[PDB]
């Protein structure tokens, strides 16, 4: 079945007021028909940036685009073959005197401009892209026919580039201390070369080796001018290629594929009949004259089909995850043959039946809250997590010819104040309402508009969600909410809250261009196999992109599992399932590391989460400090079936437990608590359980479903 259909095309202009972003794309075609994507590897390409630092990074070449420092703007390249690693002192709270941070330093490897730059800053557009791809041109402000072109694509192995009719020049911030044109050394006081291929070295740590291919009809003739700078002698017309020489034996190789660059791709998904998925990605070329040699994630070379494409072994680092392989071929088939069995209820549904009396006594007084005071806070953040976990309460009661907590008189009060607490945001009455917005086709949160909008003028305002930040998790929230209403009661507000509940679903990942009212995969990365989180920043996300809570990304996913499930809807459940898929793979690849990881140092694989994940960094914190049970207790909530079942494995648990959490949880007198002992109940549910009747609960997490969740491990016992 075709993964990549419609969820709708219902307009959701009839359910939320209409706006035009106020925060415009700077530098997007505005003619292309196309809508500019705020979560994408691309995004920071469409806007200014604190001396145009921000970072655009397909990898495993990092990119800035008119940086202003090292000498004539252009295209600058960094190709990080090692980070900067930074430790935080031990603390009593995080004793372990390992690595915290991870960065990769800010420096022209090396840039392609022109000598027409010297004192003019080129205009910019981004001419055309889709989820792999950019064009970027630089052109002259007084002359548009002097341009260059950038395809830049995801996994390129070159940097490709189209000059018309401008002087090529090349620089770094290192020297350039040996230059040889067409394979021919040259004596130790030559200062100009000429010809179609330069092999360039620098003088940094490692040493860096650049391939200059040019493969105009001309060729160049290049000055030393000083000892940083190659400057062609007049303008030139025609392709210039770059790329990193990752080691003398792949020499041979490189020149080889020095025609065929990448200019975009095309993806597909099918789910099959075996409990599997898999999504394609057909490479667009230039020509099919020789081999596609393009990087690969680890993850990549875990999932592929290697029935079309060869392994190489030239490698080179990418930014943030670990180590990248060269594959050849024009087409990559990557699957997911073990998708979750996870639907509404843990595997074993009803929980060890010496545990249902007092299991069926804490969710009477949990269901015994205030809901208004509880559900309606005064942003939708922390109002989702209220809403779902009284949801699990309905939803297990409700259920209770499987879970045989029977009680039909609590069951009814548990959904009808479920619907009566959901209602206000059904009606987009909330504290914080949703606006659609025409410019980057989504729906904003009404908080951090300008006042003239009804907002606050402050764009933080609702964790940025006005921005298009963190969208997945606030409307995840939503999601599971409102699938667990339709599925126990499919008549209930039906028509309004499938249009509703499909626009959340649509706003952060609609698959499908035949969608004319949303972007397509707002918040997916099928390159990366994973979520991204961080929107529009007005001067940059100078780290590029940025992600920190798994497990909200999971809920959303299992959200729209759910509501697949509720509506019978087979492509949107087995879509929800593959990304369930790609994501448990990138999750223990790059985010929560057990012992061996490879794409990492020692000393951070064993802080055990990566902690706030962004494209150019990493950072074992929080944004509220630096306790433990901060750092890792965010990667455990929300917990749900899906997380507990077949996210969080119990070889990770323990291994964190172990090493970090044991220690301290008995010590830990917060909502915390509640958290890090839900999560144990993975691996010794005897022991959590007590544990969970005295400490205190997190505000999206309740008594009686964490009882309910501990007592339906396979292996739980009374203590």
């Amino acid at each position: 079945d075709d993964l990549f259909v419609p969820v709708s095309n219902f307009d959701p202009k009839s359910i939320f007021p209409e706006i035009k972003h106020p925060f415009e794309p700077m530098y997007a075609n505005t003619e292309n028909g196309k809508i500019v994507p705020t979560n994408s590897w691309i995004s920071n390409l469409f806007y200014p940036s604190a001396d145009n630092l921000a970072p655009t990074t397909p990898d495993p070449y990092t990119l800035r685009l008119l940086d202003g420092y090292g000498g004539n703007p252009g295209l600058t390249i960094r190709q990080p073959s090692a980070k900067v690693l930074g430790s935080y002192p031990p603390t009593n709270d995080v004793p372990y005197t390992d690595a915290g941070y991870m960065i990769n330093s800010v420096v022209v490897d090396l840039r392609l401009t022109s000598s027409e730059w010297s004192d003019v800053v080129p205009d910019r557009q981004v001419t055309d892209w889709d989820h792999l791809s950019a064009n970027l041109r630089l052109s002259t402000p007084q002359d548009s026919n002097s341009y260059i072109d950038f395809p830049i694509v995801r996994g390129m192995a070159y940097i490709t580039a189209n000059y018309n009719n401008l002087t090529p020049q090349f620089l770094s911030q290192h020297a350039i201390i040996s230059v040889e044109a067409d394979e021919k050394k040259s004596d130790d006081n030559t200062s100009t070369f000429s010809g179609r291929k330069f092999k360039i070295t620098m003088n940094d740590d490692p040493t860096s080796t650049f391939i200059i291919y040019s493969l105009g009809d001309k060729p160049l003739e290049l000055r030393k001018q000083d000892n940083s700078n190659l400057v062609a002698s007049k303008p030139y017309t025609g392709v210039i290629r770059v790329a990193k020489l990752p080691a003398p034996e792949f020499e041979t190789l490189l020149d080889a594929s020095r025609a065929v660059w990448p200019t975009g791709g095309d993806i597909s998904a099918r789910s099959d009949d075996n409990n599997g998925a898999s999504y394609t990605i057909k490479w667009k070329t230039n020509s099919n004259e020789a081999p596609l040699l393009t990087y690969a994630y680890a993850h990549h070379l875990t999932s592929i089909d290697d029935s079309n494409v060869k392994r190489t072994d030239m490698t080179l680092q990418s930014a943030t995850k670990g180590p990248m392989t060269a594959l050849v071929g024009n087409e990559w088939t990557l699957r997911e043959t073990e998708l979750s069995p996870v639907e509404w209820l843990p595997l074993q549904a009803a929980p060890n039946p010496t545990t249902i009396n007092e299991i069926m006594t804490e969710i009477n007084k949990d269901i015994a809250s205030n809901y208004t005071q509880e559900t309606a806070k005064e942003d939708n953040y922390f109002s989702g997590k209220g809403l779902q976990k009284f949801a699990m309460l309905a939803l297990i009661l409700n259920k209770s010819d499987q879970t045989q907590l029977r009680n039909p008189e609590l069951a009814q009060i548990a959904l009808d104040k479920l619907k009566a607490a959901f209602l206000p945001y059904l009606q987009n009455e909330q504290a914080d309402p949703f606006r659609y917005d025409t410019l980057y086709k989504g729906i904003v949160a009404k908080a951090g508009l300008p006042t003239s909008m009804g907002g606050t003028d402050d764009l933080s305002a609702e964790f940025g969600h006005s921005y298009y930040s963190d969208h997945h998790y606030h409307q995840g929230y939503f999601v599971v909410t409102a699938a667990i209403i339709h599925h126990l009661d499919p008549t209930w507000n039906a028509d309004r809250l499938k249009a509703w509940t499909e626009a959340l679903i649509r706003d952060v990942n609609n698959a499908n261009d035949g969608d004319e009212y949303f972007a397509a995969f707002r918040n997916w990365d099928w390159f990366a196999g994973h979520s991204w989180a961080g929107g529009i920043k007005p001067d940059g996300a100078l780290d590029g992109r940025d992600q920190e809570s798994v497990p909200e990304s999971v809920n959303f996913y299992w959200g729209a599992k759910l509501w697949g499930l509720a509506t019978g809807n087979t492509p949107l459940t087995k879509l929800a399932s593959l990304q369930l898929a790609v994501t448990k793979r990138t999750t223990y690849e790059y985010f929560w590391m057990l012992d061996g990881n490879k794409n990492r140092p020692e000393n951070i694989v064993r802080n055990k989460v990566i902690g706030i994940y962004f494209e150019q960094k990493t950072d074992y914190t929080t944004y509220f400090g630096r306790f433990l049970e901060y750092i890792h207790g965010i990667q455990q909530l929300p917990m749900t079936p899906e997380l507990m079942e077949y996210i969080r494995t119990p070889e990770f648990v323990s291994q964190e437990w172990d090493e970090k959490l044991g220690a301290i949880a008995p010590t830990v007198q917060s909502p915390w608590a509640g958290v890090l002992y839900l999560n144990y109940a993975i691996i010794n549910p005897a022991e959590a359980y007590p544990a969970l009747r005295k400490v205190q609960m997190d505000d999206g997490q309740t008594r009686s479903y964490s009882l309910y969740l501990t007592a339906t491990r396979p292996h739980f016992f009374r203590r």
